[PDB]
């Protein structure tokens, strides 16, 4: 009740309390907001173009591909599967929040009433050389989502008591900066997602660099401010070996973000 003064359910702790996330994160706004392909040609248009670039030189053209692929904290999207499905048999779609979860179910089950992703998963079609169109890729992308299920990055176990075989990649954007308050919350949350995860694992990760906040409309949640070498080190301590590592300097619009990049990164689970 701060009125934009400072992040929702931030008072108290000085970061958005995950009961937030249940109650004010709006799906259908969030998509809007950053989804609709951004917009014509806008900031949030070009990261997405640049998301999912990153995603299909990942799965299609370096060698990121197994049997499983968890996504954790999915939000109401499936972009950032799109590339994905093409590399992997199985994927399980995860997120905190059960109204993400409803809006991903109506996506899997063509609800004429879900989301329209055909202008991002065409772009995805354009990215593969066009051997399939859009409505062809988007089954695939539906047979291949096996599970909808609760996640909490903040947890030993993120996906609670649910047996999953172990994933030969956890895929997680635009989720921990949402999700971590603080670095050794996040640096825990990375070694939380390597539960999940087969030794030598792959640990995709794409986020937000020095992103105090982001809007949904004027609706203000907390992201970790975060720089470069904080997301170098917590991945190196929570038991990873980075592969690759990118940096952007395209940042959201100015009334939707306060951030400095973007950043991308293909890491390997330990030895230990
Ligand atoms: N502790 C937690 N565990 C798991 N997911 C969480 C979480 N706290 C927040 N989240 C989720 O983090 C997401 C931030 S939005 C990211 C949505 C999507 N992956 C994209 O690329 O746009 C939300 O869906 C929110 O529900
Ligand atoms: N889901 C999204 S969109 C966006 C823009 C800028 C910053 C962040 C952000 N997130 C969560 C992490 C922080």
């Amino acid at each position: 009740h701060s009125s934009g003064l400072v992040p929702r359910g931030s008072m108290e702790s000085g970061f958005t309390s995950k009961d937030t996330y249940l109650s004010h994160f709006n799906p259908r706004d969030y998509l809007e907001k950053y989804y609709k392909f951004g917009s014509r040609h806008s900031a949030e248009s070009q990261i997405l173009k640049h998301l999912l670039k990153n995603l299909f030189k990942i799965f299609c053209l370096d060698g990121v591909k197994g049997d499983l692929l968890i996504d954790i904290g999915s939000g109401p999207t499936i972009y950032q599967l799109l590339s994905a499905c093409e590399s992997f048999k199985e994927i399980v779609v995860t997120d905190y929040s059960d109204q993400n979860l409803q809006e991903l179910e109506k996506w899997l089950k063509a609800a004429p009433a879900a989301f329209d992703w055909s202008p991002v998963v065409t772009y995805v079609c354009d990215l593969e050389g066009n051997r399939v169109k859009g409505p062809e890729k988007e089954e695939k992308l539906r047979q291949a989502v096996k599970q909808v299920l609760k996640c909490d990055v903040t947890q030993s176990q993120p996906l609670g008591a649910v047996p999953l075989p172990p994933a030969d990649c956890v895929l997680s954007t635009l989720c921990l900066d949402a999700a971590c308050p603080d670095l050794p919350t996040y640096c825990r949350a990375l070694r939380n997602l390597g539960s999940l995860l087969k030794p030598g694992g792959f640990l995709v990760i794409m986020d937000a660099l020095k992103s105090s906040y982001y809007m949904i409309g004027e609706q203000k949640f907390s992201s970790l401010p975060l720089g470069r070498e904080a997301v170098e080190a917590a991945v190196k301590e929570a038991g990873y070996t980075i592969e690759w590592f990118e940096v952007i300097s395209q940042s959201y619009s100015s009334t939707m973000a306060n951030n400095e990049g973007l950043f991308s990164l293909v890491a390997r689970k330990l030895s230990r």
